[PDB]
């Protein structure tokens, strides 16, 4: 059910084919919360007929933009809108022509992972960390069978909420996160998304620790091409572990899928010490 936006003659078709436009009369912007590639990221509310107010937030396109520009944001929208599931971030609609020009996302308290987590240093449980990876399992697994390949998944593209629930992001446009196919070949696939979730799951335990620390993309190549893979941050389970080496199997074919992954995540949560196996 998932089709391509630049598979358009036009791209604003897309646009308005699986995003709603939203009046701006009933969006508030009431922070600062990043810069997006294009524009400030805002947090805020959206007024819908009678439902208290959503939080919000709010990537913004900055003006004096290249049609184009305006273009490759919104191919975002055309992208994000097409999903509906509780581990991939919620579209609730954009801001196309008329007004200052905004896609309006749900708000994720906890902003991205690697931050939350870098913050949180050694504050989550083992359970409660396999749960966050579960999460974004969860959300793969619907992106992967709906036929989509994220391309730049990473602990950063991901968005925790206040109940710690991890949403898959970032729909737009990263070496230690791509697979060798894919840096090489570019053969990027739901296989090639499990090898940067493997690199996902290691930033997670690791507490938002660098992949490779400070080796050079060159020195990351070589170091994988020689058979060299990331070892069990403090703390880590060795099967949880295991699972991170799995997605990093070379050969595509021999990682797990999404659908075996969750299964694994949801035994160690159910009997939590034979995440040791």
């Amino acid at each position: 059910t998932y089709i391509d936006p630049e598979t358009y003659e036009d791209p604003n078709r897309a646009v308005h084919q699986f995003a709603k436009e939203l009046d701006a009369s009933c969006i508030k912007i009431e922070r600062v919360i990043g810069a997006g590639e294009f524009g400030e990221v805002c947090s805020g509310r959206l007024k819908l007929p009678r439902k208290r107010d959503v939080a919000v937030a709010i990537k913004t396109l900055k003006v004096g933009y290249t049609e184009k520009q305006r273009r490759d944001f919104l191919c975002e929208a055309s992208i994000m809108g097409q999903f509906d599931h509780p581990n991939v971030v919620h579209l609730e609609g954009v801001v196309t022509r008329g007004k200052p020009v905004m896609i309006v996302i749900e708000f994720m308290e906890n902003g991205a992972l690697d931050a939350f987590l870098r913050k949180h240093d050694g504050q989550f449980t083992v359970i409660q960390l396999v749960g966050m990876l579960r999460g974004i399992a969860a959300g793969m697994r619907y992106l992967a069978d709906m036929g989509y390949v994220h391309r730049d998944l990473a602990a950063r593209n991901i968005l925790v909420n206040s109940n710690l629930v991890c949403k898959v992001s970032d729909f737009g446009l990263p070496v230690r996160w791509t697979a060798p196919e894919a840096i090489q070949y570019r053969k990027f696939t739901s296989a090639s998304d499990v090898w940067s979730y493997g690199i996902v799951m290691w930033e997670v335990m690791s507490y938002g620790e660098r992949p490779y620390w400070d080796m050079s993309n060159q020195d990351v190549i070589k170091a994988i091409e020689e058979g060299y893979r990331l070892p069990a941050p403090m703390d880590c389970p060795a099967g949880l572990h295991q699972l991170m080496l799995d997605c990093w199997q070379k050969e595509r074919a021999e990682r797990p899928k999404f659908e075996q992954i969750v299964g694994i995540l949801d035994k160690m949560i159910r009997n939590p010490n034979s995440a040791h196996h």
